[PDB]
């Protein structure tokens, strides 16, 4: 029994995170193989932030201008190359801890686990999920730009998001590890702003159903609903539609509660009109959206990855 | 900026979790050094569960009666002693992934990691407190005895706890490394129950601190408390008496923000009676009590917003 915001396991991650300064500037960078992969602004000063052609500052960079650091052991730069904004170092040593992985860009809704690195060194993990508005609500500090999020199938880490910067109400926006930004953001210090968020409806039903097969069930009740009902009814409280598809990713919670989906939809629908009366559900207040139905099931069943 | 609930990087302790099996039940163990940590429960069968004498179980048992398995190779048990409610085997074996570690043992309130396992592999880690009630309210299923809770400030891992049972409203039992339970807590099948829980008013108190460092200041009123005015209010809360050591404690977060120790408990002691008229804290809708001082400090900005 009992339900937490678990993470992944880190250490294949950690045997991969290294130190990268040039200049000014000091970050964490992602050692596979033999390259280490980083944000490219970790070649900007402050002043170049506002305008960067980030070609020009890079044909002025030498090998040795970047200094890698694995530990306490200094790696040598043999190359260096930009994918979108990411920077890529080839470096003389592959790392001999790679584990198995998969570069995967992620969908909004989707979660992943945060290996938050300050000067080449792991500090911390915690899950988070990427947000309908493409920003993540990270907890990061100055320095922790690089620090990277993943998942784990079987023994294969899929690496999904590299740390670039935070964002004036206190979120997080970053890439995928081939440098795409997930959202409408620039790698510059210019006016940026997190759109208008919503909340993510599949992953609310999943952790409803976490929380009746954990024997939490006051919030059931005899009334079902329609798609179509129910997503009038989530445009009103700023919940994402919820569809066919989400409805049979479900199919399993459903059939092993016995509540349709449609079921727990009507609970939601009054859940959203009424609140929670006093009562909490798992512990919390306010209805949580940061459990993917996969979560959810790996949760209550224990699934391993050594 | 933000603020989440942050467990330490597992590496370190993924590095020592082994399979012990005896009979029938397998569960997890601790690989540290020669020796392999295990709950002693390993040599019980459901049956022995309700009287168990231990003693007698284990004299009846040999070093090759207990299976170990890290990762796919097979550990030599070449000695086995109990202390306390574990199980420790000596194994043919030095783990050459031993970290730098020690063994501690915590105080309701404290936080730590649980490195939840099955069958002697990870599958995912948490944080989690040591409650006032001395169970912790983790997330484990059948087969995650021996999972472990630890702290890993700077580079030494200080293993604090192993998981044993759950209790009938679905919270954890365990132990310390040596053995020792935290609570009244046997490992016996028998009419056993948690006490009435309380929340960690000290550990709300530096949430809030953790809040005003992030930049949130609407809970604050003008007014202060006597700390025997406070701890009459929040005991008829279900809230932990707030000492001296613990007003102490958040002296450092205290002078970082310009709030007094006893303006902030002001500040709690008007939450409790109000609520916060739909308005959150930390992205939180109740007042948290699983982030220490020692927490918020580590993962907090040493510049206020
Ligand atoms: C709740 C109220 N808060 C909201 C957030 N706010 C704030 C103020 C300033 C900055 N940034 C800088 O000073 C320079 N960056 C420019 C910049 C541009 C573009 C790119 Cl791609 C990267 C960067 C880098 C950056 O954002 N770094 C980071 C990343 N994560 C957390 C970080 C945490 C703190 C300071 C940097 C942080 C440096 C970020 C947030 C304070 C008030
Ligand atoms: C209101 C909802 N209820 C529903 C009923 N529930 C519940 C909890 C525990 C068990 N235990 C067993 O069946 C056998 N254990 C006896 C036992 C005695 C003494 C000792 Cl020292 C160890 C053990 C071991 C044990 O507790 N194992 C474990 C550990 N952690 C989580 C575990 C999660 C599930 C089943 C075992 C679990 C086996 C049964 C039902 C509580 C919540
Ligand atoms: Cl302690």
């Amino acid at each position: 029994s009992g339900f937490r915001k678990m993470a992944f396991p880190s250490g294949k991650v950690e045997g991969c995170m290294v130190q990268v300064t040039c200049g000014t500037t000091t970050l964490n960078g992602l050692w596979l193989d033999d390259v280490v992969y980083c944000p490219r602004h970790v070649i900007c000063t402050s002043e170049d932030m506002l305008n960067p052609n980030y070609e020009d500052l890079l044909i002025r960079k030498s090998n040795h201008n970047f200094l890698v650091q694995a530990g306490n052991v200094q790696l040598r730069v043999i190359g260096h190359s930009m994918q979108n904004c990411v920077l890529k170092l080839k470096v003389d040593t592959a790392n001999p801890k790679t584990p198995k992985y998969k570069f995967v860009r992620i969908q909004p809704g989707q979660t992943f686990s945060v290996l938050a690195c300050y000067n080449g060194s792991p500090s911390g993990v915690y899950q988070c999920a990427m947000r309908p508005n493409f920003t993540i609500k990270g907890s990061f500090l100055n320095g922790s730009c690089g620090s990277v999020g993943f998942n784990i199938d079987y023994d294969c880490v899929s690496f999904c998001y590299m740390h670039h910067m935070e964002l004036p109400t206190g979120v997080h926006a970053g890439t995928d590890l081939e440098g795409n930004f997930y959202g409408p953001f620039v790698d510059r210090q210019t006016a940026q702003a997190a759109g208008t968020d919503t909340t993510i409806t599949v992953n609310v039903l999943a952790w409803l159903y976490a929380a009746v097969i954990n024997g939490d069930r006051w919030f059931l009740n005899r009334f079902t609903t329609t798609l179509n009902d129910f997503n009038l009814v989530a445009m009103k409280y700023n919940y994402e539609p919820l569809t066919q598809d989400h409805v049979d990713i479900l199919g399993p919670l459903s059939a092993q509660t016995g509540i349709a989906v449609l079921d727990m939809c009507a609970s939601l629908k009054e859940l959203l009109q009424n609140g929670m009366n006093g009562r909490t559900i798992l512990g919390s207040a306010l209805l949580e959206d940061e459990f993917t139905p996969f979560d959810v099931v790996r949760q209550c069943s224990g699934v391993t990855f050594q």
